[PDB]
């Protein structure tokens, strides 16, 4: 109704609250916001809402994990141990293609439903800020909208970072968004970057059946802030499942050849030991970075930090003070999760309330197999800083609900403070993790200790005993069951 | 030779086992007495870890067999069930963790006796071996750890092969053609859903009027009970089991009227599962000649250090009131032997959680609706559905819902109740939370991982807090 204004709908409208993006950050904000009584207008460019996360991200990357993992299951070893005989197992990638894009259009139905439920109003168009309380939304057809609004919450969100003079086509040379909707199985695949995402996605079509090998500038998997041995044991793990990597290499081109393959040109980072390495499809993926083109922020004059983030102060207020910004298009680690809750305090505090948000509390998680998840601080950085800490160790190996699955890899480290026992980093390496480090998260959140955990009754058999026994063997110095 | 000890635990289950290793590695000369042939107890052996087995692979052949996997492009022309194979990976995994029990007695100096220990004096347990020989221990503690057995049904009698306990049922050598339950408690229901997946027809005959056992919040039962039903496992609940007949064909004839009178009626069956409940176990134990008398169910009373009535000698685990759980009887174990060695001895039965390891799973820890009611609480409630939460949906696995009961005026988290996938793991988090005694808004506030089930957890909160959820 007047709860939509696409193209066609170009009268002027009062806002109290104005959201720029309808991703985590900018979705939740509008809802929460229109939750807290203001009347609350959300802008968004593409034909869905949901953002980066919905539509390209979080969803159909976890959809499509979700479904390789199991296809591994059943083509390999797995299920023939468990007496489930097969004649002959075969891959229906439109089929599994086809379960991760239902998936993604009910969730983007649910986001404008929801925004229909709270009465959020949803303004379809390209949104430039024009003045300090005004948003002119620019839209298909060519027409505008004005807002005038007391508020302006940037949550424009992030783009794929370019590699220069590779060429992005998605087609033989893809970024995430066309490694998600690859039509066939590539028998060679190459992925600059092995951050999380390059990890997950190439893990993806190795279980498929690609050769898939990535090729990292720096000397570790995982992206930043991971905890390096967590890191070595994972690329091993990783690397006997046959995903194969070239850490401290750059990439000094790409050619596409006649045959249609490409030829990809590396080196040591350092410089030399040169070599040619050829795939079928090349994956881009060494980063993302804000995206906040034709918002009005040069005219306005916000200035945008060297990385190209929109400086905020603690209460993500920009330097014109009742405009801020949240998300992927700020500082700190770019995730859902993250933008969510960025989104709620920042509108909370637009309503009078306190704005703190602890950051060593916001977990991140790769969701492979096995999967790694932490929260808190790694031991490197307890070493930068000068903290006295301790180290408590449980291995999967030693984990009923892990073993009587026979999905026994990896472990679980905990960092404790060595005067006062406080946790300092949760760091998972194996089945569950992803359900584990919300454990994590709600311990540090109190401040709780190695032994406030280790003395929880958790379930038994489940994998969080591992979480239990870590935190034991960092309280008191042993575990029980290794 | 006699062996001279400061502490004897007898059996060798998640409760003794671990008293054992703890005691050793406070000090103790350590002595543990089992009578079976493996260390692990009911859990190890034939409890816990062969029905989680099973009941993981008897979904996973569910998956393959059914619509699930054809629905994610993953194409089998023929799914075959290999019993033996699917038995085989069960026992591999119970042999496997057997003995990494008797390696971490190695490990912590725990002396393993081998045989059927009684106490012989205030200080003295006597463990008789197969052979009828002897081995003496004199002790200054004792930790009867002696555990839980079958609760037998009257007129009825098991035998382990057409008429089951648990113990049968894990290891049936056949998928039996029809399969009558009889208890609708966890066991029950885990079994039985492991038989119904792999083919036989399923039917649990319980006398109460919800299924999954004391305590459950009967909104999640329900729900848990309609889902289970749409899945194939029939129920027959409001009736009881008025005898069971072993026929000369080999089938079992199962009588049932209502439970309130009325309605009789007859069931044929091929296995009949007796799982109406478990009691402890402490036959021949000495408990009468030393004045240990037991209460009207049989476990053995107990002071706040785990202490019989024989200060120096203690009880813990399924031999003890409380709810009869592996996790329960571990931290019983543990916090027993603290208190040997002086220390503070705490174990809030209101944070330990009880799981159903079925396909949704269900777990829940706190205090249920039913239980708030009869103690005139004044509660709000809390609900966020799996379908819902991302992590679900990209899954296609969305039965279910988080409940939480928080206190209407303070806003502290009461109860936490999960009905669906994840539910074993995210209790653990809610446990936590019960312990610090956590607000509603403490958990909305925490940031959880993007996506992920715990997310509803979150937002269960999130509706007991402020009200209304984000995502729904
Ligand atoms: C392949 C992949 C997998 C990922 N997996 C995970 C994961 O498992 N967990 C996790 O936590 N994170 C994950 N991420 C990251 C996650 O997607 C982002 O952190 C998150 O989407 C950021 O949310 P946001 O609201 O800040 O921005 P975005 O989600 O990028 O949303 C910004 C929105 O604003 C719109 N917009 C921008 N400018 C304008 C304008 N001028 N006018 C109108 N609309 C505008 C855009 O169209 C977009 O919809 C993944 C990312 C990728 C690429
Ligand atoms: C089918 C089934 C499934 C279950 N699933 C779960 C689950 O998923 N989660 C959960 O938490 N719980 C579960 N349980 C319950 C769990 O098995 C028990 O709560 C737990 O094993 C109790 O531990 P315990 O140490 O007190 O006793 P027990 O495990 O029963 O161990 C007692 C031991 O003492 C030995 N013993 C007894 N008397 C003597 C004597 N005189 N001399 C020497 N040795 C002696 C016995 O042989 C035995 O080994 C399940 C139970 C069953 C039957």
């Amino acid at each position: 109704e007047v709860l939509f204004q696409g193209p066609g709908a170009d009268q002027p409208i009062d806002a109290d609250v104005t959201v720029i993006g309808s991703g985590p950050g900018g979705y939740v904000a509008a809802i929460k916001a229109a939750q807290l009584g203001f009347k609350t207008v959300c802008i968004e460019k593409n034909e869905t809402l949901g953002g980066t996360c919905l539509n390209v991200g979080c969803i159909p990357s976890k959809a499509l994990l979700n479904n390789s993992h199991y296809y591994h299951m059943a083509h390999g070893k797995d299920f023939a141990s468990r007496g489930i005989e097969m004649s002959e197992v075969r891959l229906n990638l439109d089929k599994m293609m086809e379960q991760k894009s239902t998936a993604v259009k009910a969730l983007t139905g649910g986001i404008a439903h929801l925004f229909k439920q709270n009465k959020v109003v949803h303004v379809n168009g390209y949104g430039k800020i024009t003045g300090k309380n005004q948003v002119t939304a620019t839209k298909a057809d060519g027409g505008t909208q004005v807002i005038d609004t007391k508020n302006i919450l940037i949550a424009t969100g992030s783009e794929v970072t370019p590699f220069p003079g590779i060429t992005i086509d998605e087609d033989t040379i893809v970024s995430s968004t066309g490694a998600l909707s690859l039509k066939k199985v590539p028998e060679k695949m190459v992925v600059i970057g092995a951050g999380v995402i390059g990890v997950e996605l190439g893990s993806v079509w190795q279980r498929l059946g690609a050769d898939v090998t990535a090729v990292e500038f720096l000397g570790h998997v995982g992206g930043v802030g991971i905890d390096m041995e967590i890191s070595k044991n994972f690329q091993r793990i990783l690397q006997k499942q046959g995903f194969k990597f070239k850490l401290n290499t750059k990439v000094t081109g790409a050619t596409k050849k006649s045959d249609g393959k490409i030829d990809v040109s590396i080196e040591a980072a350092s410089g030399g030991k040169a070599e040619v390495i050829t795939c079928d499809v090349l994956l881009v993926c060494i980063g993302r970075r804000p995206f906040t083109k034709n918002l009005g922020l040069e005219e306005l004059g916000i200035e945008l930090d060297p990385r190209g983030r929109i400086p905020v102060n603690t209460r993500f207020q920009t330097k014109i003070p009742n405009i801020y910004a949240i998300g992927d298009v700020v500082a700190g680690p770019m995730l859902a999760h993250k933008a969510e809750d960025e989104g709620i305090i920042c509108v909370e505090g637009m309503a009078g309330g306190a704005v703190h948000i602890d950051y060593n509390c916001v977990p991140s998680v790769i969701y492979t197999h096995p999967e790694v998840a932490w929260v808190g601080k790694s031991e490197e950085q307890l070493k930068e800083e000068g903290i006295e800490y301790k180290v408590g160790k449980f291995p999967f190996a030693a984990n009923s609900r892990a073993k009587t699955n026979a999905d026994t890899d990896g472990m679980v480290k905990i960092l404790g403070q060595k005067s006062t026992d406080r946790v300092l980093g949760a760091h998972i390496l194996g089945p569950g993790a992803e359900e584990m480090v919300n454990e994590a998260a709600l311990a540090l959140e109190y401040g709780a200790s190695c032994e406030d955990i280790a003395r929880v009754c958790h379930a038994h058999p489940t994998l969080s005993e591992a979480f239990r026994e870590a935190n034991l063997a960092a309280s008191f110095g042993k575990s029980i069951n290794f």
